[PDB]
């Protein structure tokens, strides 16, 4: 059972020396934030919250780096081996890098404006990555809310609520035009913008991310407050402002009768959707942990003990 208060005896500070590495990266890198919040939901989509994600390529097994959803896109790594490093001097060889990525993603909301808690810890580090199961297991921005719910469902979160959620992971952070071209210009080959996208927004974004144009260009998820962990992503939603397809389907789509609810939930009370991400993100970390003598407490992040 992961509680939080793992290192309380063993590595008190912990949590203060990742807090103090993200102000410190936040100034050269105000993205940081938003990355470190996603490589948590990335590590833990994948075999559960084990750190594998932060392994590099080893001739046995490829890296989770150049799944579909992490290639050129996924950030933040050397962030992560900063604040390893600087845990391992304070307390050598007893933060696990599963369990430092979770403290991070959770400082990183709270520095960005976000709730405020304990995360559970306990969680020991994989012995392998899973490039495979990352390619199979990470939504896409293209899916449709069944094929949401369908992804979520399968690596243990059933709640509509979870996805309602975490998806408010996107109250900040960025997302490249490829990922939106459809939506601007040609929406499931009908040659048509998709009509669950405000006009009005429609007009700036196709600006922003014009056809034939850089694809790789970034955009913000959260036009109202780009930085600011907060609820104006669903208040975004309700206005047919959501950036990606997969944000505006948790209001838009005829399959989201139980989403719409939660959308307006969160929209309408800062209080409700903080509650509800806590419970939601503490529920993502408790995806299949590796705890005990599993695993290892890695001391490099980035390949596994020897
Ligand atoms: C529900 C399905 C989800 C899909 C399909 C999805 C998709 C994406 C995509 C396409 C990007 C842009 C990547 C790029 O342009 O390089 C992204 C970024 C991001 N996502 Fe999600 N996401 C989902 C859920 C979540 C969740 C659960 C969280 C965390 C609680 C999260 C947090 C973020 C953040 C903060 C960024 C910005 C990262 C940065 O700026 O470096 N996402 N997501
Ligand atoms: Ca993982
Ligand atoms: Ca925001």
């Amino acid at each position: 059972q992961l509680t939080p208060t793992f290192y309380d005896n063993s590595c008190p500070n912990v949590s203060n020396i990742v807090r103090d590495t993200i102000v410190n990266e936040l100034r050269s890198d105000p993205r940081i934030a938003a990355s470190i919040l996603r490589l948590h939901f990335h590590d833990c989509f994948v075999n559960g919250c084990d750190a594998s994600i932060l392994l590099d390529n080893t001739t046995s097994f490829r890296t989770e780096k150049d799944a579909f959803g992490n290639a050129n896109s996924a950030r933040g790594f050397p962030v992560i081996d900063r604040m390893k490093a600087a845990v391992e001097s304070a307390c050598p060889r007893t933060v696990s890098c599963a369990d430092l990525l979770t403290i991070a993603a959770q400082q990183s909301v709270t520095l960005a404006g976000g709730p405020s808690w304990r995360v559970p810890l306990g969680r020991r580090d994989s012995l392998q990555a899973f490039l495979d199961l990352a390619n199979a297991n990470l939504p896409a921005p293209f899916f449709t809310l069944p094929q949401l719910k369908d992804s979520f469902r399968n690596v243990g979160l059933n709640r509509s609520s979870d996805l309602v959620a975490l998806s408010g992971g996107h109250t900040f952070g960025k997302n490249q035009c490829r990922f939106i071209m459809d939506r601007l210009y040609n929406f499931s080959n009908t040659g048509l913008p998709d009509p669950t996208l405000n006009t009005t927004y429609l007009q700036t974004l196709r600006g922003l991310c014009p056809l034939n144009g850089n694809l790789s260009a970034l955009v913000d998820f959260d036009l109202r407050t780009p930085t600011i962990f907060d609820n104006k992503y669903y208040v975004n939603l309700e206005e047919q402002k959501g950036l990606i397809q997969s944000d505006q389907e948790l209001f838009s789509s005829p399959n989201a009768t139980d989403t719409i609810p939660l959308v307006r939930s969160f929209a309408n009370s800062t209080q409700t959707f903080f509650n509800a991400f806590v419970e939601a993100m503490d529920r993502m970390g408790n995806i299949t942990p590796l705890t005990g003598t599993q695993g290892q407490i890695r001391l490099n992040c980035r390949v596994v003990n020897s």
